[PDB]
């Protein structure tokens, strides 16, 4: 529609407030950090692109009498793993466990992705193992990665606590979303419910990374700036004590 573009107009907002708030922060962040703050700004910024794309139109594919969005279903494709992999970074999980994390939310975005692809009600099954293997996730959110993070760093667990907890709530409302909007039932209105859903993906990049800034804030403000090595030559002496005194 004409007026169904405005949703992913604004969510392309919120996509430019996070995508400089991280870019500028960054720049000024130390050696180390830049990791956390490219990933973020990674998530911010490819969500800003398909935003910007679906609210022009394009990527539009029609299904009987329902239309499907590709860039939308597949954004998630590329942020959803890449919201876990940051979650990843906090507690430093091995080679293996992050590709577990990241093979499930494959799986799990490509259940949604056909789930609005079907034509009949066959939806019900494929986000019925999507539900299932959501758990799953979720319940790595809340698994192993607390002992991990927890004993990773002293900051880690105020960022692992705050990320871990809002990430996880405003997740755990896509089932919902998707089963009740049009993508399942379609209680709402159609655009109520996208209004939803961009939110869903503006939250979580913008929120957490929101709370991204402010705690990485302190960690450099525990010290001013991570510490470096200094140029001096010939230190200046202030004590030695003398062996030679009578010979
Ligand atoms: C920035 C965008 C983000 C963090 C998007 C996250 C999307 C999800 C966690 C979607 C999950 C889904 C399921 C668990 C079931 C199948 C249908 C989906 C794709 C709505």
């Amino acid at each position: 529609m004409v007026g169904l573009t405005t949703l992913f107009w604004l969510g392309a907002i919120g996509m430019l407030v996070g995508t400089l708030a991280f870019a500028w922060a960054g720049r000024d962040a130390g050696s180390g950090e830049r990791r956390y703050y490219v990933t973020l700004v990674g998530i911010s910024g490819i969500a800003a692109v398909a935003y910007a794309v679906m609210a022009l139109g394009v990527g539009w594919v029609p299904v009987a009498e329902r239309t499907v969005f590709v860039p939308r279903y597949i954004d998630w494709i590329l942020t959803t793993p890449l919201i876990v992999y940051f979650l990843g970074l906090l507690a430093g999980l091995d080679s293996r466990e992050f590709g577990i994390v990241i093979t499930l939310n494959t799986v799990v975005m490509l259940a949604g992705f056909a789930g609005a692809m079907v034509p009949g009600i066959e939806r019900y099954a494929l986000f019925g193992m999507g539900a299932v293997a959501f758990i799953g996730l979720v319940y790595y959110l809340v698994g192993p990665m607390t002992e991990s993070a927890s004993q990773r760093s002293s900051g880690i667990k105020s960022l692992y606590v705050r990320l871990r907890n809002l990430t996880v709530v405003l997740w755990a409302i896509y089932p919902f979303i998707w089963l009740l909007g049009p993508p399942g039932v379609a209680l709402l209105t159609p655009t109520v419910d996208v209004a939803l859903i961009v939110y869903l993906d503006l939250v979580t990049k913008v929120g957490f990374g929101f709370i991204a800034l402010d705690a990485a804030a302190t960690l450099r403000a525990e010290h001013g700036e991570s510490l470096a090595g200094v140029d001096t030559d010939t230190p200046a002496v202030a004590d030695l004590e003398h062996h030679h005194h009578h010979h």
